[PDB]
C-alpha cells in the first residue's frame, strides 16, 4: 500500500451544529412530555444575554476611539465595533423595558463583571480553526521567508563589496555614513525593472554582469549591488544602493491569479502588514543592526513628476 | 476581533511559504520541463523508456 | 567489452563532417550522451569529462 504512514488533518466537517440542532429537538421532545408566561422570562433571559455583546462593541469602540483616525477616518468605527446582528437585542432590550430596574442592573452586573474579568476565553478548538480557515495571510511568511532568504545572508556582506566598488571608483568614498542598503516599500504593489525610468532624477553608475544560479533549488549567493545616482539640484550629485521588496511582487502576481481570488483592498492590507511585519523583524535583529533603511511611501493623488527622487534624497539627508 | 487575531499570531507562516514557494519558483520553472527532458531523451533510450 | 576500452578517430581523406554520425550510417545508434557544457575563460579551455 504505502511504505509510509500520513494522517493528513483533513478539516472539520462542522457536525457541531447537527449536534446542537439534534440537542434542541431533544429539548423540544422533552418540553412536549409533562407554560405561557416562561416565554416572556425566556425572552427577558435572551435580551440579558445579548446586551453583553452591546456592551463589548461599546467598550470596543471607546477603545478604537484613538484608531479611528488611522483606520476608519465615525460610523466606520462604530460598524467595526458593533457586530451587524444586533437590531434584534435592541429589539429584546426594548421589549423587556416595556414589558417591566433591579433585574436589569444585576443582569448588565453580571455580563459587565464576567467581560472584565476575562474569564471567558477561546479553547484550541476554535482559535486552530481560525487558524487554518484564514487562508490568505501570506504577510508573516512573506516577511519572514524574506528576511531569512536575502537580508541575513547579504547585509553583513556589503561593507566588502561597497569597499571594491569604491576601490573600482573612489566617487563613493567621500560619503561614508550612507554605506546600507535602501530598501523601497510602496504601499501598493506596483514594482519597476528599470529604476532609472520611475524618477528621471535617477542614473545608474555602475552595475556589472552577474548570472543568479540555482541547483536544484539551492540559491548562490549575490556578490554585487547596483549603485545609482540620484541627481540633486543644481548643487552635487549623491549615489545609493537601491533595491525593491520581492513580496510586494508576489502579492501583485497573486493578485493577478484568478484562482486565487485575491483583490485590491486584502492586498492594500498585506501590504501594509508585511511592511509592519518586517520593520518588526528588522528592529530586533543583530546581525543587521544598522546595514539597511527601508522606505515606505504611498503613491500621492496629485501628479508629481519627481516624487520618489524628492522622497529618497530627504531619507539620505536625514540619514547625514 | 477578527483584525485583532489576524494581527496578534506572528507564526502563521504556513500559507505564505506555501504562496512564495509556489509563485517564485513552480510557476517559472515547472512548465519548461518536458520540453527540457525531450531533448535528452532524444539520445538517451533510457529517458524515453 | 573490455579489450575495446579506447578512444576511435576517424580521419576521412576528404573533408566531410557529419555533425549527427547516427545519420552518417543508419546502423550507428546513440546509448548515452549526458549534456556538458564547453566553457573558455579567457581563451583557456575546461577539461571534457
Amino acid at each position: 500500500s504505502s511504505p509510509a504512514r500520513l494522517l493528513i488533518p483533513e478539516p472539520r466537517a462542522g457536525r457541531a451544529r447537527h449536534a446542537a440542532c439534534v440537542l434542541l429537538a431533544v429539548c423540544f421532545v422533552v418540553l412536549f412530555l409533562s407554560l405561557a408566561p416562561i416565554t416572556r422570562r425566556v425572552c427577558t433571559q435572551l435580551a440579558a444575554l445579548q446586551l453583553g455583546v452591546l456592551l463589548k462593541g461599546c467598550c470596543c469602540l471607546a477603545e478604537e476611539i484613538f484608531h479611528l483616525h488611522s483606520r476608519h477616518h465615525l460610523w466606520q468605527v462604530l460598524c467595526s465595533c458593533f457586530p451587524p446582528r444586533w437590531h434584534l437585542a435592541l429589539l429584546l432590550v426594548g421589549g423587556s423595558a416595556y414589558l417591566d430596574r433591579l433585574a436589569l442592573t444585576l443582569s448588565c452586573l453580571c455580563q459587565l463583571l464576567v467581560l472584565a474579568l476575562g474569564l471567558q476565553k477561546l479553547s484550541a478548538v476554535e482559535v486552530s480553526e481560525l487558524t487554518e480557515s484564514s487562508k490568505k495571510n501570506v504577510a508573516h511568511g512573506l516577511a519572514w521567508s524574506y528576511y531569512i532568504g536575502y537580508l541575513k545572508v547579504v547585509l553583513p556582506r556589503l561593507k566588502e563589496c561597497m569597499e571594491e566598488i569604491s576601490r573600482t571608483n573612489p566617487m563613493l568614498r567621500a560619503h561614508r555614513d550612507t554605506w546600507k542598503l535602501h530598501i523601497l516599500v510602496p504601499l501598493g504593489c506596483d514594482i519597476w525593472d528599470d529604476l532609472e525610468k520611475a524618477d528621471s532624477n535617477i542614473q545608474y553608475l555602475a552595475d556589472l554582469p552577474e548570472t543568479i544560479l540555482t541547483r536544484a533549488g539551492i540559491k548562490r549567493r549575490v556578490y554585487k549591488h547596483s549603485l545609482y545616482v540620484i541627481r540633486d539640484k543644481d548643487n552635487k550629485l549623491r549615489p545609493c544602493v537601491l533595491e525593491f521588496a520581492s513580496p510586494l511582487q508576489t502579492l501583485c502576481a497573486m493578485s493577478q491569479d484568478d484562482c486565487a481570488a485575491f483583490s485590491r483592498e486584502q492586498r492594500l492590507e498585506q501590504a501594509r502588514l508585511f511592511y509592519r511585519s518586517l520593520r518588526d523583524i528588522l528592529g530586533s535583529s543583530k546581525e543587521c543592526a544598522g546595514l539597511y533603511r527601508l522606505i515606505a511611501y504611498e503613491e500621492p493623488a496629485e501628479p508629481e513628476s519627481h516624487f520618489l527622487s524628492g522622497l529618497i534624497l530627504w531619507h539620505l539627508q536625514q540619514q547625514q
